[PDB]
């Protein structure tokens, strides 16, 4: 059973905690904010719950990981700290504000024998093996992916913004698929700061493109689409995953044996938990690189977009 | 409102779907076949009756008929379009209807010194659900859309030409002029598009354009607004409107779509030669001035070229 240490006192972090619970795979111990009273009120609901409002302190304590799901630009210094100290670690997305702040983590993982991995719950769906395994023996001839849902320091305003708060998912199952890109664009409406509300991106493979939409003023139910020579698939989503159908140039249809899981966070957290009692050095190495890959994508994007 | 005799350029199955929806508008009849072969023309007209037939195009032109449908390929269409509307015919150039912008300006003069129309045949222009979208729309603030037509067929051209004309029409004719447009492409090695994405960029939102002829997406067309989202079923033979606001709550738009996908471009030609409105004939032609603006700086931006 892992001990978890949670930073972060949004609703998030309950649903986190809720989804550690039942897995039966870890125990909640700690909970640290800067003000133990936000500490106290979050932790409230729970059942005698460690509390700390001194990150020095909290990293002394004798939890196995920690979930950080602090604003962004708290994600580097406290995850710096608890490696450092000796604590494995899940980053809530976007994990790091630059590719550069990934790399450095990676170095103090390494270096302190301890595991840290981004928080990109769509990632880690079962769905994308099958769709993966599906599309092994086809030609890819582009993809169309979004996900705009309407919600009613400026580090901390961008990683709010469509690109990097919902657009992280649609990057997450391009390279879930296809790898790393050569390169991409992005081309955002944005407010008078260059926040972004909502942006067209096209990321560029060697042989095909993939469109990217993200919005948070704007809701899209448009599917997510796969082409192939032979037809078309098509997903409801590409998070939370719920069907994948393939219809052929004759509009014949075949559905792929999807099942979504009951909540969206299921499935990663399993994931982590088996990652770190069971040990796959590899298939680590794997969530490092595309990681790593969707945040150099992110860099560009928001460049080619102007948003500074 | 007596009946426009109409001739025909081109002798391909799009030609006999336009023929026979001139023929159920009740207001045209065919007269009138050319080709360059004239086995070609008698073949092609074997199913109509008492149709003159041509080998000789300008005597084609100079012919006692009202109005050219012209379907040959689009690298003849401005030489055609020019001599039919001096020899005083109406035309209709089938889309699209020129392979640069310039082309469709120098046309409308021309057409206007013979007191001639000049159509394009943008088949979803002219579809009554557009007029319904966009007095709906009348009411909403637009944050931005995503519209595309991609069909797969085995086999001046490429997707953006050949399909992309479509949602370029349908933003055009919601949205009006875009104030900058950009478009990526997959190519062929001679430049051509095989699919690509695009975008149009208008004061306070923007437009994405999808087009291809080596894939198949079935994907609907969303206008967003402050309060919801627009959905329609396809940008072209539309079917359904539906407006969704952000509580689940729903609109419905009447939308009826027509029994063939070229009726109402056919009733609005006709009716426009019979009882002119030249307010509205002069807004069909800033539109399709529009739409091939857009192709033409999209077409740069993507590196196409033809030829
Ligand atoms: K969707």
């Amino acid at each position: 059973m892992l001990k978890l240490g949670v930073i972060g006192t949004g609703a998030i972090s309950h649903h986190f905690i809720e989804a550690a619970h039942t897995s039966g795979e870890y125990q909640l111990v700690a909970i640290y904010s800067r003000k133990l009273e936000t500490a106290a009120t979050f932790a409230s609901r729970y059942q005698n719950i460690q509390l700390f409002d001194q990150l020095e302190v909290f990293f002394k304590s004798s939890f196995d990981l920690v979930y950080i799901a602090s604003p962004n630009s708290l994600h580097f210094a406290q995850a710096k700290a608890a490696l450092s100290a000796g604590k494995h670690v899940i980053l809530e997305k976007p994990a790091v504000s630059q590719p550069q702040e990934w790399f450095d983590l990676i170095q103090t993982a390494e270096k302190n024998n301890c595991f840290i991995f981004e928080a990109a719950r769509n990632y880690h769906e079962k769905a994308f093996t099958t769709i993966k395994n599906f599309l092994a023996d086809k030609q890819v001839l582009g993809a169309d992916f979004n996900y705009a849902k309407y919600s009613s320091v400026f580090s901390d305003r961008f990683a709010g913004g469509a690109l990097m708060d919902l657009g992280i998912y649609p990057l997450y199952a391009a390279v879930r698929l296809f790898g790393k890109a050569n390169d991409a664009t992005y081309h955002a409406q944005q407010l008078d700061n260059s926040i972004d509300l909502n942006g067209d991106g096209i990321l560029f493979y060697p042989d095909y493109q993939v469109h990217i939409k993200a919005g948070k003023n704007i809701t899209s139910n448009l599917p997510c689409e796969i082409y192939t020579t032979d037809g078309t698939l098509t997903l409801n989503t590409i998070e939370h995953i719920r069907s994948a159908i393939f219809t052929d140039h004759q509009g014949n249809q075949v559905q792929l044996p999807i099942q979504q899981a009951p909540h969206t966070m299921t499935e990663e957290v399993a994931a982590f938990a088996h990652m770190i009692q069971q040990p796959d050095l590899n298939l680590y190495q794997t969530w490092l690189y595309d990681a790593g890959s969707v945040h150099e994508l992110l860099y560009t994007m928001r460049q080619t977009a102007g948003i500074r």
